[PDB]
């Protein structure tokens, strides 16, 4: 089998960064060379998906990244579920999500710290907008309209979304209490938001009118990660 | 709102996991007294498979239970996905995975040391089953069969499956690699088990022929996990 060592993990996340910052998408391959022959390989999309999968299950179960990585698998993203290991980080959480499906990895106590989330007052857009740019990320608020979220996940930027969850008890009702959430919005279908819930799972799915007027009475934005 | 303390939580699993071991499926309701007022509550089941999926998210992540949960949401069990941290600890994560769904948590790692998996072999179906009643669980091998499968499903017992994932890449192609591994069956559709993969997600659907027939040359078992 073809393993790949972290240095080759590393350069190869930093171009698949590099690339997604021009707004085309993810590229059609990415080529690495492993560290037992020291051979070319063309990872197709599936696979250099797969590979850093596997990379990040590793990083976040472990807190360290691996010395190298064995191509066992395939996926349609690199993303790997991360719960929020306080009840007020969703925020970074949600930003270190992000970071997967950007190929910069940033795990959550480093978000948390370069965000300014405290105990007492969790994290507000303002600190997400002013301070990702300290892990290498721009944030860019948009509406709150399925049509603009699918607009930047066509181009591989996934979406932090912002929402009261008492505000959305009925139209999906994951929760019971009255709080400010945050979640990743990863993925659409032809009606809901798939959001990826800190505090929750990594699959929930939510009517683009629930998620969308959740949130009266604060920002009506949405916040899209790309690398800055 | 209301908030309930470790000991509390601790209480309530054992009454949990003492009235699953009557195979009679889950209870009705689990009575709870809150840290604070010491009031009464009957918290239904997707209260009590809410509060319990809050608390191993605080588990899982942290590696210590939490001092307190708050009750904040509803869920269809209190299964918190988790993965591998190694590349050998697939079995002991999958009966983690189990734990969780009998409320009796054992961590990955407490499950690694007591059914004796190795670097070199990982776990053997016989390993899993002579060493489970260590952590207070017996294991009841049945045949590879989806009526089996569903029989102990609606009795609130897991099912871990083994399989080598080679033979599960034209029906199901999660793996391109070469090696036998485990999961935790949880859920199943009319033609589909639901599988939580410690390398993979919480939520792999394999068709029932594709996972059965995906061990020829080893036992020909799927693995019940239910309270001893």
């Amino acid at each position: 089998m073809v393993r790949f060592s972290r240095d080759m993990l590393q350069d190869g996340a930093k171009r698949m960064f590099k690339w997604l910052r021009k707004g085309e998408g993810l590229p059609n391959y990415l080529i690495m060379y492993d560290m037992d022959r020291n051979k070319e390989y063309k990872l197709v999309p599936k696979e250099y998906a797969g590979l850093y999968e596997s990379r990040n299950i590793f990083w976040i179960k472990n807190g360290r990244e691996p010395n190298y990585v064995t191509l066992t698998s395939v996926a349609r993203n690199p993303l790997v579920m991360d719960y929020q290991n306080t009840n007020y980080t969703a925020c970074p959480t949600s930003l270190s999500l992000a970071s997967q499906m950007l190929y910069h990895y940033k795990s959550e106590s480093e978000c948390a710290k370069a965000l300014g989330t405290s105990k007492g007052s969790g994290t507000s857009p303002a600190q997400l907008i002013a301070n990702a740019p300290k892990l290498g990320f721009k944030i860019i608020p948009i509406k709150r309209d399925s049509k603009e979220v699918k607009k930047y996940l066509k181009k591989g930027f996934p979406v932090i979304c912002h929402w009261q969850v008492n505000q959305s008890r009925n139209c999906k009702g994951d929760y019971t209490g009255n709080f400010g959430h945050y979640g990743l919005i990863w993925d659409m279908t032809s009606t809901h938001y798939v959001v990826a819930d800190p505090a929750k799972g990594v699959n929930r799915k939510y009517k683009f009118s629930c998620l969308d007027n959740a949130n009266k009475g604060y920002r009506q934005n949405y916040y899209v990660v790309c690398p800055a």
